[PDB]
Order: C-alpha cells, then structure tokens, then sequence
C-alpha cells in the first residue's frame, strides 16, 4: 500500500511504527500529497470578537475587510470563513488563509496596505477584538487525513493532490505515524506558552509566543451534499456527542492539555451559515491530543460510529489536519479580546516563570 | 519510573516506543519481576470435557486424577483450576499449570504415570473430551500487568516478585511495549494454525500445531475479598459489559483474528465456584488482539470504567499476562473433544493443505 508520508520525506528510520508491516486497514482514507517544492506552508487565522448585537455590522465589514486583502499580490492560496460564539458570550469570525510558502505570507503581511490596517490605532477604537494566530509547520511536521478524494478542505486545498488509500490509519498511533518527522523526532513539547509584549488582563495588544511543538487540530465535518437521510445520522447520532466533546474540551482544557478549543461552523461571506463545521484545536503537547482522543469518552463515544457507518458512508465528508511547530514558527497575537481568547488564557505573563 | 521490562532482559533497542520519554501513566500498575534463571516457562492448560450430566462424577475424577499428577516430581510450580460451559453447551474442566522451565516439564510429561494416562486406551473409552494445550513462551515473550502488589496469580506465582509502579502503561501499544522481545521483534505472524494428525470431524486424537507469534491472553478478575458495595460495581456494573466483550469474542472469533475465546470461572478441587474469573484467549496475532482491544465498544467500555474508579479500587483485583509463541513451541493436543473446542476450530486440516 501507499504511505502517508511523501516520497521525498521518506528516509532511513530512528524510530519505528507500532504496527508490523502486515498490517492493512479496516477501511479506505487518503491524504493530501504534495512535490518537493513545498517545504514549509502557513496558516493564517484571522479572527473578528464581538459580544453585542450593534456590533455585528461592524465585524462583518472587518471580516469583508481582511477578505478583501486577500485578493492583494502575495495572498493566501485558500481560504475559508467561519463563526462561533465562546464560552464567555462573545461571537468569533474567523478567516483562514492558506500559503504553500513563509515568503509569501511574510510579503503580503508586511505590505503597506496589510501592515498599516494591522497596527492602525483604529483596531483599539474600533471596539471590536482583533486577532491573528499565525503558524508555520514544515512538510515535515503536518499530517492530513481524509475519509474521501475530492475538493479537500483547508491545507488539502494548497497541496498538489490526493494520494491512494494510505496503510498508517485505523489504530490508535497512526496520527504520529503520518507526520514525515516521527521517522526520527519525538516530536517532544518543550518550553512555555509565554506572553512577551503586553498584559492580558489590561486588554490592548498582547503578543503570545507559543513553545515547541504545540500541536494543533483542524477536524472537519461536511454534510452540505448529503441527502435526507444521511443528514439526520449526522445530525442526531454524530452531531451530540462530538458537541459534548467539544464543550469537555472548550470548559476542562487546562485538565487535559488543552490550550484553545473552538466548534466553528463556516459561513458565507455576509454571515450566512453553510452545512460544514470544524473544530480548532491547540493543543500542550501531540501525546496529550493522543491521549484526549485515544481514552476520553466521549472521542471513543464518537469514534465507534465512524468505523460502523465507514462502509456506507455516502456523502458526509470527514477530515483532519494536524500540525505542530517549532517555536518560533507560532505568532498568537490579540488586540481588545477577553482574557480567554485563543491563547491568552493559558499563556504565562511576563512575571509568571 | 521503573521499567516493565526486567533489567537483565534491557537491550539496545532497533524498535521504539510510541511514546516520548517524558510519559507518566495516569494511575499505577505493577508487573512481574523475575532474574535470569527465568529464561523460558511453559504454560499447560489440561481439559476434560462432557455435556451430560451423569458424566460430571467421572469429570471430576478425571480433574482429580490430572491435579494428583501435578503433585509428582517435575509438576508444575503453580496451577489453578476453571469451569467454563462452551457455546456447544459443553461443560469444560481445565487445569492451567506453570513450570519454571522447559526440561522439568518435558521430564514431567514423559514421566511413566503421566505419559502412560494420556496415551491409555482409557482416554477414549472415558466418554470425555481430553485436551493438552501446551505453549512455552520465554521470558522475553511475554508480559504481565497488574492492578495490585500482593499474591500474584498465574505465571505471576512463578515469577521472583513484584516491581515497583511501571511506566509502560495506560495508553494502547502499551502492552506490546512491555514485551521485552518488543525491543527487537515486530512478533509478526506468520504460518497457519494446522492439523498435523488425525480429523477433528471425526473424534478421537487429533493434534495440532501453532504458527509464529500466536498471541495467548489470560485477563482475570478476583472479587473474592470486595465488600459488598465494591463487589456490587463489579457485579453491576463492569461484569455485564465484560459478559458482552466474551460473548462476543466467542461467537465472532474468525471476523477478528481469535482462535479460542474462554471465559472461565476457578473452582476448588469439588467442582464449587470460587471469586475469581479469566478470560482464556488464544489469537492469530499480538496485534489483531491490540486492533480489538483498543476499538471494540464492549472492551472499550470497561476501559471507560476502570479509568473512573481506578483511584478508589481497594479490594477488586484485576491483571492479565500475554504471551506470544515461537511456531515450534506450542502443541494442542484433542481426544474425543466436539470440533469446535479450542484450536479445532480454526485449524487447517490435513485434507486442507
Ligand atoms: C464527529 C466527528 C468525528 C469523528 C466521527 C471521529 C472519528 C475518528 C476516527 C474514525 C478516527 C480514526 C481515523 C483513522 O486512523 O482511521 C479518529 C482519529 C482521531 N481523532 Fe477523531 N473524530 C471526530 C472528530 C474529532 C475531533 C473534533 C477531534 C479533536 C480533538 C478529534 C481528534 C482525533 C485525533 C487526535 C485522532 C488520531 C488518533 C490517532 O491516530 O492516534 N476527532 N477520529
Ligand atoms: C473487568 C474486565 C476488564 C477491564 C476493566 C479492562 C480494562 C482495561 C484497561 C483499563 C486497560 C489499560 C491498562 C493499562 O495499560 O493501564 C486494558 C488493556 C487491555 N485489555 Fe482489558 N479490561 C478487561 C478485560 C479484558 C479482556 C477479557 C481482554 C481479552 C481480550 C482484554 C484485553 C486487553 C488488552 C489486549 C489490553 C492492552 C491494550 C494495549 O496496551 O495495547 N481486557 N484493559
């Protein structure tokens, strides 16, 4: 069978799988595929935080506003738009742009039309919450997975293509096993989440920089082609228990290791809900996002549909991208958010260590 | 923390573990220790079958008989004894016994009073099923995990004593990690499970070999010195799901790679119930009974559990040993046992290949 992990990123091994070569899958999945060319990508979201209802115009000519400013020279390859309200009341639009290069994201967010509407005094008396959490994974160091082959969702979208049914899937440890890095790196957390600029308690502009190897999660669901039936499998037998899990994730993070939790529902570009979803997960450590959702009930709840309905399965989309980054490839930053926006929460403060 | 794996059996190692080196297990388990004169063990399973009624004081007397040899010099170190009724309705005796090496064994079983009672003509005018499972896994192949300190039940009662808290547990692969030929060795499988003497269609003797790296499960439960209210959650709470899991096992063996599925409860020389339960199960391979374990509702059920109330366990007792098996060093041996007994069922007869 195929690997997940690139032709060109296959090397001689220091460390080694968890299943002997005879192993074979339960069921088809694919992943995303791309040439030598790409080396290292960025994911750019771009948030918009708001609590009151006279509010809403505004934030949704922002999010215009930074869609718009994708459209420059140097803009991301991809994009998505999605909302959630927190667990402290306050609405989130958040913009996803994808770059197959940290060149191009570095030009076009250091150009003078992104720079000056990013440190414009405006964005404090604008009374909105602004945020970017910016990161930047090798080819190395991200993994997808895809339960179908077409039109592939987030990083998918800026690769080359869509591989075969790979073998490392269908057992507890296949994740690590997909990232072209396990070859060699335990892919061991290290150091804090650390504030470096401001005070999230004061509110302005905060600056956070992440540690080595937060991993972060993006799991998607796509019942938008479903027919009447499928709908309401989702809907009723999936839908509640990933809710729970996410609520368990969004209210006991620090518990689990769990910096940041959102259950984000994508909307067009004027706020209207579409039939896909995912969650944004950044997570402490890759080992404690494997033993979340290798051992807690309510992943292990949901899990067992899956491999159930995996055979007819017909038109809901399922997927994952999970990465991880060294430190100085995270850029959290937060301009009037509350105190438990993003990483804000769990970050240390300048006085904190 | 200390290693499952015994000092003197550490190596450089060529495979590694699925987890980074700052792993800590989320509650404490302990493992058999034993030094370098524990080099390889055998493990002897000895039935007596019968499904009438009027053949139970004859059953008895059999097991009586097999429990009196043990006594001999050259008799096993350890040994326990179980009822099980099959899913033919067969009632089945089985004496488990352990020997601290291979030699002593052998010298046992050749023995004149040993060797001559399972060669008897006696054996097949009884009317009972007889059967020797014999499979003798060295030190390196098998591993042990308990849920407490003190008495140590099956090749546990062979062993030198008890290790300290071991840090190879509480996440899947775990169990394979603690295998210290798992340093080295994928244990894949390889071969098929054959007749290598008579036909199990037909009765009387039939003997069977193994293949490389079958897998043999002894997962026990002993609720013998509970109270009442923590014999009650046992009873209530975790035996019903437990109950499924056999079942299960029992019945859809073939779909999921289990060869022999028993879930037997120890009796006293009289034939009387005692506190104390395993499952007996043998398995096409390590990492077919890891696939189930680690993703089917009835096990990941009592998994749920155990985690729940592992904090306040007092007086429950819960441990398993699995070993996997060289081809050469097993042999299941059957007199006048109906087809589906044990090994019988899955075994490629001679007609076959
Ligand atoms: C209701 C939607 C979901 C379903 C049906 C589901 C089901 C599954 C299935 C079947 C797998 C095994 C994939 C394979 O290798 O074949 C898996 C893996 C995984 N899931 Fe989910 N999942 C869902 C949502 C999520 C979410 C929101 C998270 C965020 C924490 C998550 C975290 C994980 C992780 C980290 C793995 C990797 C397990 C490993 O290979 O070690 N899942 N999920
Ligand atoms: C009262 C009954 C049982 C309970 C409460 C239970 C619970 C658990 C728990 C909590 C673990 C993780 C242990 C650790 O590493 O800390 C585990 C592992 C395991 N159990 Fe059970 N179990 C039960 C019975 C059984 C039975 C009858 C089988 C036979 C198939 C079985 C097969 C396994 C296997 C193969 C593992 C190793 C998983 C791995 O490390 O890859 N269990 N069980």
């Amino acid at each position: 069978m195929e690997s997940a992990i690139g032709e060109h990123l296959q090397c001689p091994r220091t460390l080694t799988r968890r299943v002997p070569d005879t192993y074979t899958p339960p069921f088809p999945m694919w992943v995303g595929r791309a040439d030598d060319a790409l080396q290292q990508v960025v994911m750019g979201y771009l948030g918009v935080q708001f609590r009151d209802e006279d509010q809403r115009p505004a934030a949704l000519q922002a999010m215009r506003d930074i869609v718009a400013g994708f459209d420059l020279p140097d803009g991301p390859a991809h994009h998505d738009l999605t909302h959630h309200i927190d667990n402290q009341g306050y609405e989130n639009l958040i913009v996803v742009g994808y770059w197959k290069d940290v060149s191009s994201q570095h030009r076009w967010s250091t150009s003078t039309p992104i720079a000056s509407w990013w440190e414009s005094e405006d964005r404090l008396s604008d009374g909105l919450g602004f945020f970017r959490e910016i990161v930047a994974p090798r080819a190395e160091q991200f993994e997808t997975l895809y339960a179908f082959q077409e039109d592939l969702p987030g990083v998918g979208a800026v690769m080359d293509g869509i591989s075969g049914e790979i073998n490392e899937h269908g057992y507890w440890g296949s994740m690590r096993e997909r990232f072209p890095i396990s070859q060699t790196d335990w892919m061991q957390a290290s150091g804090e989440l650390r504030v470096i600029a401001g005070d999230p308690a004061v509110g302005g502009r905060v600056v956070v920089r992440g540690h080595d190897n937060i991993a972060l999660i993006r799991s998607g669901q796509d019942w938008a082609d479903a027919e009447a039936d499928e709908r309401s499998l989702y809907l009723d037998e999936i839908l509640p228990t990933l809710q729970s899990g996410m609520d368990f994730l969004r209210d006991n993070g620090p518990a689990v290791g769990c910096y940041s939790n959102r259950f984000v529902r994508n909307i067009d570009i004027d706020g209207n809900f579409l039939d896909l979803s995912y969650n944004i997960g950044h997570w402490a450590s890759l080992d404690q996002l494997e033993r979340w959702s290798e051992s807690h009930p309510t992943h292990l709840r949901i899990f067992t549909t899956f491999f159930r309905v995996a055979a007819g399965l017909s038109k809901l989309r399922l997927y994952h991208e999970v990465s991880v980054f060294d430190a100085a490839d995270q850029l959290y930053e937060y301009i009037n958010c509350h105190p438990g926006t993003g990483m804000l929460r769990d970050a240390v403060t300048i006085a904190e260590h």
